[PDB]
């Protein structure tokens, strides 16, 4: 069934001493193909992102590259953290372009509280100027974003009721309905202990390609593939039983945290899908999947 | 008459010690308002730009800003030396945007022999992919751009054969015709020794607005200012007699080359130019004039 390819040994990103706000790590990124480039909002903390290593600051980087593997970096955060809700800062953020507008969900880390992290929404127009529209849902939740598209007039959001994935619908993205879970763990397999998705997901003409990460009993993190149905995304038409992507290199095994591949981004070009994933939460690999590869066994 | 005013005291774009290929110098930059941000390509050394330095190379950059003032920078060149005639690099990048596509004319520096510096052509959609056109017209020249639209169902450009501003027209811009000199130095002034555009010129319901660079017999730097017709920019509508901007802060009077203000990019948004500029050869500075104070004696 559906293997990603690693376009390279190595990472594609990497933290950088000289930046205190990137200074330890660079992952789970979004990733965009548009005006003939491929654009990245990296996330990134000026320390190992776990609390044994300290008070990590999540912000969120911008790069850029012509051929998807080398790329060029901005020395200084599209955004920061700003509010009360982002006080140990944005993470994950996963973006579509809708009508001209780029919509992205990242996760406001508060830390005031159990469990207090929302997911939040913030607009551009060019990827660098970014604008807070607040928490979208307010509720413990993470692993979120839009549809690239409206489905039978309505905004569609996934997002992560621990441990499920779940899907709603909103006219205006202020007001969400008809909330319902739609992918769940798997007892005794990779995928056991907790779903979530990885990048946006992406129109074929079988249906939509979803991309998703799970953890098993020991925290391993890898990434499946699921297809929904069109015009009803609720329903699942096919869920393949092996893992697409797990952890194999150095730099996927060892780092702030072992064995973790994680993606928030997949753009397309030329129907070959750049999957870009965190490694060890450290580093930023890409591993490509062709459209025409894509098939769920009958 | 007509004064740019500075935004801020400290520069808006230094070198960076720790890239070999902008650790000395960042001056003489393209601007570009678009898609709600101020774009510059900016050229950068990486030694100081004088011969008494060493070859020194220069490469262009990449910086963003909200404001206009505030800039992120990208950590390489979108363009860097390539060909024979850029063994020295790529200097002075002037800009503009014609439906959808980026025209920046750059100076192609070789030095293999006396003259080698050509103005070269290339193109992008997106500011960061950038594709060679090549050498613009085949004879030694510089400060160079397109005008931002076609006149008359022609492009036309302004280059420099020393020491005056000439223009030039042509059909699919790789041959040209009708050269002719428009501006020339000034004897016992301060626009006596040469003079050179700044930034592409800026249409106005009054003319093309054409800001110019001159040295005096010291070779003090200068900024001034023009008007040109709209339909025929051949005729010169009027010409301030003094400078709008002059070396008068210690970045400006002080670095690898004295006494430098040098523009090759004006970026507009809401009726206020943002004139970018650099200083003494080694920094980038801004000034702004509003579109309202454009008034000539
Ligand atoms: O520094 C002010 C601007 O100078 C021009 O570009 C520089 C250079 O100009 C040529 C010539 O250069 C002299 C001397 O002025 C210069 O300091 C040294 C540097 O090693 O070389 C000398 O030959 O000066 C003439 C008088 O204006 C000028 O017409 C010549 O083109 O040209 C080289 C090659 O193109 C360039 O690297 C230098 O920067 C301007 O075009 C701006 O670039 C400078 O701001
Ligand atoms: O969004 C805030 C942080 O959430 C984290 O995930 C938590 C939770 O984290 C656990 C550990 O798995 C984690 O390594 C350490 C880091 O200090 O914190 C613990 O509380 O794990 C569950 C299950 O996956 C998630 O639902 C929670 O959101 C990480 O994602 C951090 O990167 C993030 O800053």
């Amino acid at each position: 069934g559906i293997k990603l390819k690693r376009l390279s040994d190595k990472p594609v990103l990497m933290p950088k001493a000289e930046n205190e706000w990137e200074r330890a790590a660079v992952f789970n990124t979004a990733a965009i193909y548009d005006n003939g480039l491929f654009h990245l909002i990296y996330r990134a903390t000026d320390i190992g992102p776990h609390a044994k290593y300290g008070k990590y600051i999540s912000r969120l980087g911008y790069a850029v590259s012509k051929d998807g593997i080398n790329f060029m970096r901005l020395d200084k955060p599209v955004m920061s953290n700003e509010t009360e809700q982002e006080l140990r800062g944005l993470e994950d953020p996963r973006i579509v372009k809708i009508d001209g507008i780029y919509y992205m969900m990242y996760t406001g880390f508060g830390d005031r509280f159990q469990d207090d992290y929302r997911i939040c929404l913030a607009t551009s127009k060019n990827l660098i100027d970014w604008e807070r529209k607040g928490v979208v849902l307010d509720e413990p939740n993470k692993d979120a974003s839009l549809f690239p598209e409206k489905i039978n007039g309505k905004y569609v959001m996934l997002h992560r009721r621990y441990p499920d994935i779940w899907i709603a619908f909103s006219d205006d993205l202020k007001n969400w309905y008809d909330h319902k879970p739609i992918l769940k763990p798997i007892p005794n397999t990779w995928e056991s202990a907790r779903v979530g998705i990885g990048g946006p997901p992406i129109k074929t003409k079988d249906g939509w390609f979803l991309i998703y990460h799970a953890a098993d009993d020991n925290n391993v993190y890898r990434l499946g593939a699921v297809l929904l149905d069109l015009e009803d995304p609720s329903k699942v038409i096919a869920r393949q039983k092996e893992p697409i992507l797990e952890p194999e290199l150095g730099w996927e095994k060892e780092g702030y945290i072992p064995n973790v591949v994680f993606s928030c981004g997949n753009a397309v070009k030329d129907d070959t899908i750049y999957v870009y994933y965190g490694g060890a939460d450290t580093v930023i690999g890409v591993a490509i999947l062709e459209m025409k590869d894509i098939k769920f066994h009958h």
